[PDB]
């Protein structure tokens, strides 16, 4: 009534998210009841698109929502970790198929035509 | 001691290992004061080199001690996973320096001279 509690709430047209004491949360996390993840950053506004938390990329849609698995950013495919969230970048996520593999390059983007080079050993790099 | 209660024996050549109950260790894990992870099979028999543990590989030292990391058997190398201690296939386990990956192939060993394709989308196919 008067005093929002563990919510969600739109104050003048932002969303923000209230802990127990009616506080709303700010740079925290906060798995809410659909069971999606939601952030707020320093001002406590609800986390909307790309944000960087302690060092790690994470991407949250329209309703603030952070995504997991594939996603596509201005036309050019990403992979947020299914179960942590966090965006990978230098690693081979394998297909659905489980035939092969993607190859995501060191700034997490989607390596589609991907360059290999092997050494003696079989150290193989990657570009 | 009248009776061995939870300790190792070295009984002439071989080592084998009792519970706090008494009782002798056969066909399980038991992780030691060394931090060292130990397997003894059905006769209680210390495992010591390779062995094929519900279906999935290890290599324990010549004291019995699981390792972990690379390992060589004949002319072939094959990744010890750092926490489980067991074999890895089908898998990229990332160089210590960085720089670049091995693939392990689906029967665990190293491929030296793995050879790639790359699909329209940017799928990775490796032999
Ligand atoms: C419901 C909030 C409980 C706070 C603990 C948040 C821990 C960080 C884990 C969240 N996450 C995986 C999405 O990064
Ligand atoms: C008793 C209310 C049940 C809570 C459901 C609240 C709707 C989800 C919040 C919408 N959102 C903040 C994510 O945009
Ligand atoms: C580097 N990112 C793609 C994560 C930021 C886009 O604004
Ligand atoms: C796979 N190798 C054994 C060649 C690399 C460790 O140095
Ligand atoms: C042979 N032992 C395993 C008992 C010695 C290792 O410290
Ligand atoms: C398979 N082990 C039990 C040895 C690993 C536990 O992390
Ligand atoms: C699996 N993906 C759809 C993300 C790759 C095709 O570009």
């Amino acid at each position: 009534g008067s005093y929002p509690k563990d919510k969600f709430e739109k104050i003048n047209g932002t969303w923000y998210y209230f802990d127990s004491s009616g506080y709303m949360l700010a740079d925290r996390w906060r798995k809410h009841t659909d069971g999606n993840w939601y952030w707020f950053d320093n001002s406590g506004e609800m986390a909307t698109g790309w944000k960087k938390i302690a060092d790690k990329w994470y991407y949250f849609n329209e309703e603030g929502a952070m995504k997991t698995g594939w996603v596509k950013y201005k036309d050019t495919w990403y992979y947020l970790d299914a179960k942590e969230g966090a965006m990978v970048s230098n690693a081979f996520i394998q297909s659905a198929d489980g035939t092969g593999w993607y190859y995501l390059k060191p700034d997490g983007t989607l390596a589609d035509r991907p360059e290999f080079t092997v050494e003696p050993d079989g150290l193989i790099t990657v570009k």
